[PDB]
């Protein structure tokens, strides 16, 4: 037992991290096969970020202006191109450590592991969710751009995120590996609103099921509710509406604990309206929404 | 910015994980050079755990009874010995992926990353602390024994923990890599008390400094206190007494934020006595104590 915010083992991704420098700007790149993927803002100066014309800025760059280093060895850049907000630097050597991989555009409410890197060197790994407002609550400092988010399915790494920027609320924005930002964000220095940070209801319910599997059962009540009644309370607390598809997704956890999904909704409705009363659930004093039903099942069964 | 429970990149440790089977028992081993380290309870049946005589049980085992598998390849066991609560299985092949390493016995209040493994395959990585009561709050299921805890200092892995068991409170107990348990725990099926789970005060203060660096400043007040006055309140809440050595350790964070250590103690005293009033600090509704002052500096500077 026990329940922690667990990340995937990062080894497969560590073997893909390189340093990319253009002028005075250094950030991280992801080396897969003979291509290095990195944020296109590597070509920008601080002044350029106020109103960058990436097409015009990129024309002043040649292959030899992109310095790519893998550990202590320099890679030779034989091509470059921009795809949405990422650059693809073709190198003359295929990464010998390229794992089996896919590029996926993750859905809001889903989770992934981030390997935070600086100067092409991995520094830490943590788990996060793609919030409904398409931001992540990461931990990224100066030089972290190009760090990636991923999931692992046995031996295949599904890359889903590349880090590009930090927004005014302290939250982070980035793209999928095709260079398309998650959400309405743009790689420019303009204050950008993420919008209401709604709570991932199905994930809160999954985490309440994890708590029950772990013996934390104080919050269970003798009540039930309906989807429509629960959602009237969910709306008030900026929780995502719970759908029948979410109920179906919670099926296995509901059956494992013997607690019907709508009975768990009634418990969550009471927790929202009355609070925790100074009590905790799985070592937390707030309702946690960054664990999917898959994450809970994986962590509670193997 | 941002502050997450961040673990070290696990790649170096993933290359050391093997599966060890003895009879019907399978768990994980740590393969470093030509030795595989694993919990000695791998030799036990469920019945043996009620009152095991490890010396007598181990005499009925020969090298060929320990099946060690590294991925899909079987390693040849050419020796075995017991050191405290670990077995050391000498194999005929040195692990080609053996990183630079040390075995360290971590101090209570310090943190480390755990690579949770099952059947010799890494499943997840998370960060935790060696609690003052020498337990960890991990996430470990059946088959997780032999998973290790470690820290990384550039290219050197300091192994500090090997997983052995789960206690009645849902917390975990284990040994250093010399096989000595942290705390009073024994590898037998008897209900074992961990004692009062005291809060790591210096770590709470480090985390309050992290919150201030991250713009969360609501809890700062116009007060100061003394070590002796603060400790009178700390005792009441089962917090560890704050010493001058802890104040010295918080020196760099105090100076970075311009908030004197005793001024931060006054804020923590008010948080303990009055609560959070429904507010959060770094996305938490309770005072977090599993980040050391080193962890905060590393995550806030690089
Ligand atoms: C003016 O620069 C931009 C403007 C608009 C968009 C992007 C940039 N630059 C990019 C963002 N960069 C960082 O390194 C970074 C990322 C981060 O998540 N948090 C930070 C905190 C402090 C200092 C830097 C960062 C490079
Ligand atoms: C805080 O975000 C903005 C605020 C006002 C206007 C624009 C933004 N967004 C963009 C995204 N940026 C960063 O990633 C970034 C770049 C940097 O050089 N230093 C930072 C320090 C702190 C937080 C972010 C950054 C600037
Ligand atoms: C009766 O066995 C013991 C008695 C005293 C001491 C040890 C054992 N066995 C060991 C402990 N094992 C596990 O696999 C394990 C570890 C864990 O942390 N949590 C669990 C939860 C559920 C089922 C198993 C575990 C093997
Ligand atoms: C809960 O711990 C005890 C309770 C009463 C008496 C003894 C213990 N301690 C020991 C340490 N054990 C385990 O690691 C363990 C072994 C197992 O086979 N199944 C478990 C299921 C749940 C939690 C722990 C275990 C038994």
């Amino acid at each position: 037992s026990g329940f922690r915010k667990m990340a995937f083992p990062s080894g497969k991704v560590e073997g893909c991290m390189v340093q990319v420098t253009c002028g005075t700007t250094t950030l991280n790149g992801l080396w897969l096969d003979d291509v290095v993927y990195c944020p296109r803002h590597v070509i920008c100066t601080s002044e350029d970020m106020l109103n960058p014309n990436y097409e015009d800025l990129l024309i002043r760059k040649s292959n030899h202006n992109f310095l790519v280093q893998a550990g202590n060895v320099q890679l030779r850049v034989i091509g470059h191109s921009m795809q949405n907000c990422v650059l693809k630097l073709k190198v003359d050597t295929a990464n010998p450590k390229t794992p089996k991989y896919k590029f996926v555009r993750i859905q809001p409410g889903q989770t992934f592991s981030v390997l935070a890197c600086y100067n092409g060197s991995p520094s830490g790994v943590y788990q996060c969710a793609m919030r409904p407002n398409f931001t992540i609550k990461g931990s990224f400092l100066n030089g972290s751009c190009g760090s990636v988010g991923f999931n692992i399915d046995y031996d295949c790494v599904s890359f889903c995120y590349m880090h590009h920027m930090e927004l005014p609320t302290g939250v982070h924005a980035g793209t999928d590996l095709e260079g398309n930002f998650y959400g309405p964000f743009v790689d420019r220095q303009t204050a950008q609103a993420a919008g209401t940070d709604t709570t991932i209801t199905v994930n809160v319910l999954a985490w309440l099921y994890a708590a029950v599997i772990n013996g934390d059962r104080w919050f269970l009540n003798r009540f039930t509710t309906t989807l429509n009644d629960f959602n009237l309370v969910a709306m008030k607390y900026n929780y995502e509406p719970l759908t029948q598809d979410h109920v179906d997704i919670l099926g296995p956890l509901s059956a494992q604990t013997g607690i019907a999904v709508l009975d768990m909704c009634a418990s969550l409705k009471e927790l929202l309206q009355n609070g925790m009363n100074g009590r905790t659930i799985l070592g937390s004093a707030l309702l946690e929404d960054e664990f999917t039903p898959f994450d809970v099942v994986r962590q509670c069964s193997g």
